[PDB]
């Protein structure tokens, strides 16, 4: 997607060469942010060929607050298993902060819901918040939350929804990342009666590994082609009750699919 | 400055006609950020008079973690005695947070202490944050955070920090939010021996007030000034024993100071 694709270029031109978690390395940028007209199409990467599959069946994973990875299983997702213990407990990241944030006098926040109950009430807050920063919890989550607090907004009839994406793989990783919270979105509005508005990401540490420079720049010989259109099949009675069938793309025509090679 | 007066245009353009905590209207947009290269001066508003004194103690006082107004008192800060309650309490707000963020498990995480030991011995981490938004802990609070979040980067000896902001009132608090920040990336450069780099501000509900719309015409008629430069009388033995008297501005040559009248 164009916005996507000028990210890539300016890690590329700006990007300053570094390490990770001390493997591969990378060109990084710090500080980053695009945005995403949903009323122009759903923003899935069509400069090389992705899948919502398991985008959907985690998302839905979250909503549904447990994090082990059974669900996720069952449906042959597997994007988790690498961080799964042995009984497939990941510990309480997103899922389980979305909600169910444990508070020290003992109760479970249900960030969903309460921003639902926000949307409904008083659309013009401006703490319309999911965070899954639990401080007292990152210790014990098998990963840190990459994509770690998000805000909505409402003016005009239309919700929007801002991600701060605190770390950020721009080749692998961000493609995921943007298709999961435009989902999110889609499915809030329509619970709220809303027409779809802007996705605004903002990222902080963002990279390409140096392993995906050939990628890249194969990725951005690419011309973007047009949108597709998200299809939701159902209007379910709330945000709990989505179904993997209930979402459907039309006029996805991607370029070829890129394999990205990852060091272990 | 360039960027602020920017962003001044962009929401008069483009904001939204709306409302606030139903009161007086505003003019809003959501999403933004903008970049101040450190290194080219401290980022102090100059198409209008503003002066450092509150923002330095309140800064000593958070990095201090003592919630209670009492020191901004004794020192005749009063920005946050709208606030507070007749103890001079206002909750676990920003400082409590940022030293000693309480978990279910009964303890006091010390953010500030965490990032500092992060610089030293892992500067390259990409969760080097500092989050105010403790879930639990809103409700007790006089107000929610609005400068909430904010992560750290190293590259090339220079510090850089982004902030997301979940609300901003372009005229009259924006201001002090940048000088602050700012003021805490000098700080922290100087304990871990690296040169200043970039300062990220990332808004998300960012509105002007109509009772400050000529007040925005005014300030945007006007040239901004060279930005001044902040210096630093001495070098503490941490982020924890720094003095009012320790900071100093040069070269502040800013146009006239202008009232912001706020309803009640």
């Amino acid at each position: 997607m164009k916005q996507y694709l000028e990210l890539m270029q300016k890690v590329l031109d700006e990007g300053t060469q570094k390490n990770d978690r001390t493997g591969t390395g990378t060109l990084s940028i710090f500080g980053h942010q695009m945005r995403f007209n949903l009323q122009d199409g759903f923003p899935l990467v069509t400069t090389k060929r992705c899948h919502l599959r398991s985008i959907i069946h985690e998302l839905l994973w979250f909503l549904q607050g447990d994090t082990n990875i059974a669900y996720l299983h069952e449906n042959n997702v597997t994007i988790w298993d690498e961080w799964a213990d042995e009984n497939g407990d990941l510990g309480p990241v997103y899922g389980k902060q979305w909600r169910a944030w444990p508070t020290p006098d003992g109760r479970h926040i249900d960030q969903i819901t309460t921003v639902l109950n926000q949307l409904k009430n008083d659309p013009d807050s401006r703490r319309i918040i999911v965070s899954a920063w639990n401080v007292g919890e990152l210790d014990k989550m098998a990963l840190a939350p990459c994509h770690a607090f998000f805000q909505f907004y409402v003016a005009d009839g239309k919700l929007s929804c801002q991600l701060y994406q605190r770390t950020c793989d721009v080749f692998l990783g961000l493609p995921f990342n943007i298709a999961s919270y435009a989902l999110l979105v889609h499915m809030m509005a329509q619970q709220c009666d809303l027409e779809v508005g802007d996705f605004v990401w903002t990222g902080g540490d963002t990279h390409l590994y140096s392993n995906h420079m050939d990628q890249t720049h194969l990725q951005l010989s690419r011309e973007p082609r047009p949108l597709p259109k998200l299809i939701i099949k159902r209007k379910p009675e709330s945000i709990f009750d989505y179904r993997f069938e209930d979402f459907e793309i039309e006029g996805y025509d991607p370029h070829p699919g890129i394999k990205a090679p990852v060091a272990i």
